[PDB]
């Protein structure tokens, strides 16, 4: 076992309603950044999903192990920023500033005080993690009770993004996406390319799907407004400003009012209920930017 070779295990997109509690545990899906956390001698070290050393990017998490000073542990979990409803928000994480509070929500334990746990079944790793957290300041969200449909319904009532089901008998497989973990969201989600923006900072974004002849306008998506989402989103949009509309049809007057067009370089993810027959996203909401996705990969899902 070696923390410096570790990469997170990944979940397969699927449906959790139908899965039974006898074989499956159910966790809330937390929007944030995935972190592997090594705590030793009261000091913390961090690895991102890409294996990069990101310890310096999270000074908020330095105190994580000050309560664990006698332990040597490796944890898996999510760094999160909570919205005003208490729910992890990806956009608030992406737009965090120097005063923004960041938490680490742990959901796995991969090494504990001389015992490497990759081959230990999830159900047993969880009990060890819960015991560790009950005695310290580590934050370990509880499992959702019931079978998959009940767990999904509970997640929805809380306003959480979805559920991750994890097989109770499953080992931890670093760096692999596995059938033993199933991820399921309440909302349909669609990748879109940003073609322009309107002020309230940045009040809203004009979305499109790449096609022959340019972006096919998919509607305006409100940002929700952090008044820092906007200063930061403006920052990412500023190098892309252009006088040339990227859309395949010049935008209608109401959608073009006050618009700054951008080169169609940035992918974002939005939630939606259904497509309209004209190609617009109904009940859209902003999840956040997807900086590693390429516009050429964006297709109507
Ligand atoms: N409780 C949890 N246990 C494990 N992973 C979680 C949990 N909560 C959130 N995640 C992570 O959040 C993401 C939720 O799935 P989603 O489809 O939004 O991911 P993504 O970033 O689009 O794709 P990927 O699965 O490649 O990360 C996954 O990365 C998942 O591993």
């Amino acid at each position: 076992f070696e923390f410096d070779n570790l990469a997170p295990m990944l979940a397969t997109h699927g449906t959790v309603a139908g899965l039974k509690a006898s074989q499956w545990a159910f966790e809330g899906m937390w929007d944030g950044y995935r972190l592997l956390v090594e705590a030793d001698h009261g000091a913390v070290r961090l690895r991102s999903r890409s294996g990069r050393d990101v310890t310096a990017e999270y000074p908020q998490l330095r105190a994580l192990a000050e309560d664990l000073a006698d332990h040597h542990v490796v944890l898996d979990g999510e760094a999160v920023v909570l919205d005003s409803s208490g729910v992890p928000s990806f956009s608030q994480m992406q737009n965090r500033g120097r005063d923004t509070r960041v938490e680490f929500w742990a959901f796995d334990l991969l090494y504990l005080d001389g015992r490497a746990l990759l081959g230990t079944r999830y159900q047993d790793r969880r009990k060890l993690l819960e015991t560790l957290a009950n005695a310290t300041s580590l934050t370990v969200p509880e499992l959702l009770p019931g079978d998959g449909a009940q767990a999904f319904a509970c997640s929805r009532k809380h306003g959480w993004e979805g559920v991750i089901a994890k097989r109770r008998d499953s080992r931890y497989q670093p760096g692999r996406r596995c059938a033993s973990w199933v991820k399921d969201k309440h909302w349909n989600t669609q990748e879109v390319v940003i073609g322009g923006w309107r002020a309230g900072g940045v009040g809203s974004l004009l979305m499109g799907i790449p096609g022959p002849g340019g972006l096919q306008f998919a509607g305006r998506v409100g940002t929700g407004l952090s008044e820092r989402e906007l200063a930061n989103l403006k920052e990412m949009l500023a190098p892309l400003h252009t006088d040339e509309s990227p859309f395949d049809v010049p935008l209608p007057a109401r959608d073009a009012k006050g618009i700054t067009y951008v080169k169609p370089a940035l992918v974002a993810e939005v939630r939606y209920s259904e497509w309209t027959p004209e190609g617009r996203l109904r009940q859209s909401s902003w999840r956040g930017l997807r900086p590693d996705k390429k516009p050429s990969e964006v297709v109507r899902e």
